[PDB]
This record gives C-alpha cells, sequence and structure tokens, in this order.
C-alpha cells in the first residue's frame, strides 16, 4: 500500500521556514508547501520506498531526484532532514489527481498511480538456484509498520507484546512438510548448493535435524545475517540465522511467544542450536505511536551499534508490527 489517500492531521509551523510546514498523516510526518493543506484534508500519501517515475507536470517537486532504478527514470521516497525537521514520504492534495475524484479516504490508489517499490540491493550469495515458489502454504515474514497502526494500536490498549530487536539481514525460512524439508528466501524455495548462504546456516545449526527431531510440520523463520547480507550491521564474523517466528503449517497459524520459545528451548536442550532475535522485556502497550517509536532507537545484538528497531507481537500470536528507528534511516541512506 505504497499511495494511499488519508487525512491531514495536525498542521505545525516549521520556525524559520515560512514556506513550508509540518503535516501529521497517521503516524507519519510529511513536510508540505504552506497552504497546500488544512488539517482534515484528504490527499495522496506516498511512503517512503515508493518509486515514483518521472513525471514533471504532477510530480516537478521530485524533478531533481530522478535517477535510473531497473530500467526505469523515477525518485525513490526515503526519509529526509529539512530545517531540523524529520521529513518522511510524499503528500499531495486530491485535485492533483482529478481520476480519484470519487475514491474513498483509506483507499489504495498504488496501481492506479503506477507506483512501485523501491528496495536495497540483494546481496550476493543470497541469490541461489531457484527450486519452486515460495510455499502458498507458508505465511511470509512481513510486518506492517506502526505508523500505520493508529486505531489498531489504540484497540491493544493494555495488550502484552513480546518485544524483539529487529535484525536487518535476509528473511529465511526453513520448513518441513511431510517428507520434503526445504530451505526459502524470501520469495523463493531454494536448491542446495555449495554457495547458497541460506542453505549453509541451516546446516551449520543443525536446524533440518531439528525439524526432523520434531516431526511437526513447522516453518521456522527467521533472520540470516552477517557478513556481506546488508552490510553486516552487526560485525559478525561469518553468517548466521536468528529465528523470530514459527509458523504451524497444519494451523495456518504462527505459534505465540511462549509456544514458540519453548520449542526453541527442546530445540537447544537436544543439540540443535537455533538462535534467536533478541528478546526484550514484553511490553504492555499503553501507548502513541510517537512513543513506539521512541523506544525502537537502542542497541542491536551487537551492543555496541544501533538498531534498525524493534518488532512486536502479541502474546496471542495473531497481531504484530514493527517500529524501525528514524536515527537508523537518517544514518543509512541507503535503506
Ligand atoms: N525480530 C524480528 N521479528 C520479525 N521480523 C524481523 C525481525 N528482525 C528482522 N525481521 C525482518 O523484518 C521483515 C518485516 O519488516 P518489513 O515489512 O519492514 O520488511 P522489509 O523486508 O523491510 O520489506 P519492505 O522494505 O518492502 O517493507 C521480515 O521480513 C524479517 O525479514
Ligand atoms: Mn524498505
Ligand atoms: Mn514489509
Ligand atoms: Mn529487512
Amino acid at each position: 500500500k505504497l499511495a494511499t489517500i488519508r487525512t491531514a492531521g495536525e498542521i505545525t509551523p516549521i520556525a524559520g521556514a515560512e514556506a513550508i510546514e509540518c503535516c501529521h498523516v497517521d503516524g507519519w510526518t510529511c513536510v508540505i508547501k504552506k497552504g497546500e493543506f488544512k488539517q482534515g484534508d484528504r490527499g495522496v500519501y506516498f511512503e517512503i520506498d515508493s518509486f515514483i517515475k518521472e513525471d514533471n507536470d504532477r510530480y516537478p517537486m521530485l524533478s531533481k531526484q530522478v535517477i535510473d532504478y531497473e530500467g526505469q527514470r523515477g525518485t525513490r521516497l526515503r526519509t529526509a532532514r529539512l530545517r531540523g525537521q524529520l521529513s518522511q514520504g510524499l503528500f499531495l492534495p486530491m485535485d492533483r489527481f482529478p481520476e480519484l475524484a470519487s475514491n474513498q479516504v483509506g483507499d489504495d490508489v498504488t496501481e492506479i498511480l503506477g507506483i512501485t517499490k523501491w528496495e536495497p540491493p540483494i546481496s550476493t550469495n543470497l541469490s541461489g538456484e531457484i527450486l519452486g515458489e515460495f510455499p502458498t502454504f507458508i505465511s511470509k515474514t512481513d510486518q506492517e509498520r506502526v505508523q500505520n497502526l493508529i486505531p489498531q494500536i489504540e484497540e491493544n490498549k493494555g495488550q502484552k507484546f513480546e518485544v524483539t530487536v529487529a535484525l536487518d539481514g535476509s528473511s529465511m525460512t526453513v520448513y518441513r512438510k511431510d517428507d520434503h524439508i526445504g530451505v526459502c528466501g524470501r520469495n523463493w524455495e531454494l536448491r542446495e548448493t555449495a554457495t547458497n548462504a541460506q542453505w549453509h546456516a541451516a546446516r551449520r545449526n543443525k536446524m533440518i535435524e531439528g525439524l526432523q527431531f520434531l516431526n511437526r510440520n513447522l516453518a521456522l523463520q527467521g533472520e540470516i545475517i552477517g557478513e556481506s547480507i546488508q552490510g553486516n550491521l552487526e560485525k559478525l564474523k561469518g553468517q548466521d540465522f536468528y529465528l523470530f517466528d514459527i509458523y504451524d503449517i497444519d494451523k495456518a497459524q504462527y505459534l505465540t511467544p511462549i509456544e514458540r520459545q519453548s520449542l526453541v528451548k527442546q530445540l537447544n536442550d537436544n543439540g540443535f542450536t537455533v538462535k534467536h532475535v533478541p528478546i526484550l522485556d514484553d511490553l504492555e502497550l499503553n501507548h502513541t505511536a510517537e512513543q513506539i517509536l521512541a523506544m525502537a532507537d537502542g542497541p542491536s545484538l551487537n551492543k555496541n551499534v544501533k538498531r534498525e528497531g524493534l518488532v512486536f507481537k502479541r502474546l496471542d500470536g495473531k497481531f504484530s508490527f514493527k517500529a524501525i528507528s528514524n536515527a537508523y534511516l537518517e544514518k543509512h541512506k541507503d535503506r
């Protein structure tokens, strides 16, 4: 949902820059031209990671940022700082889009506006030979951002969440379905070869044997991190897998934080040395999105580096979200 119709929230002036002002859009804050919106006005909000194909009539404000990306000319939206003011996304009034004049607030207009997703380059050894599609009987590893979850954050006041450090690597799934055990990246099941990093990590921590021991239809989902993976923020030597979720294939449901933690303990008790993403204290939710984003900055798995952020998974395993550190996004312009 890169481009959606949203509502201008609080509009606050930026001291010393009378030509612009700060617009809150859900949990995001975004610099607009002074007077472009009033609180309550609707517009199209384009999230960071939007890639907006070149168009100086509709998008002249992006003109000097046009780059070549996957053979297209256009602009990547990313976190910026303007006059000391944090700015994320692009927010344009509805009258700039006459073809949306009878759409509704909340509508996803990504496809109609031709917006595509920008992503960092995938790391060398994490692209292997493809064996097949990512299994349709396993959920992929996505997380919604807290900035997009204002009402849900409200409903969940008092609920308890497992808090884990978000690790900056590549998503990796190792699973068992009856007589088949497979290793996947984010979007594909991979063939075992000598150079495949994901298979190597699954063999080295004995997690294939661990799945054979547990004898259940489970998908172990985690982050492979380390050297030549997204710049190796943790300064690891070699590479390693860090579990964050277990999907129950037979029940088509994630395991709860407590079910997952005890299964990981049994694996390690039996010699299967599967590591887990860092687990912090459980959080009783009673927070605004702004407050959640403030906890996002802090120590990573390597305590001497600042983390990508935090993932919150409710104790029933049925509601999860991610809070990315904005200091992290400011420091790492390649993501
Ligand atoms: N502790 C954690 N819990 C859950 N996921 C984690 C954790 N640490 C790292 N991750 C990664 O976070 C990803 C979900 O976050 P997010 O939706 O931001 O994904 P993404 O790869 O950044 O995609 P995009 O950039 O397109 O939104 C997962 O796919 C997983 O690889
Ligand atoms: Mn991204
Ligand atoms: Mn995502
Ligand atoms: Mn990531």
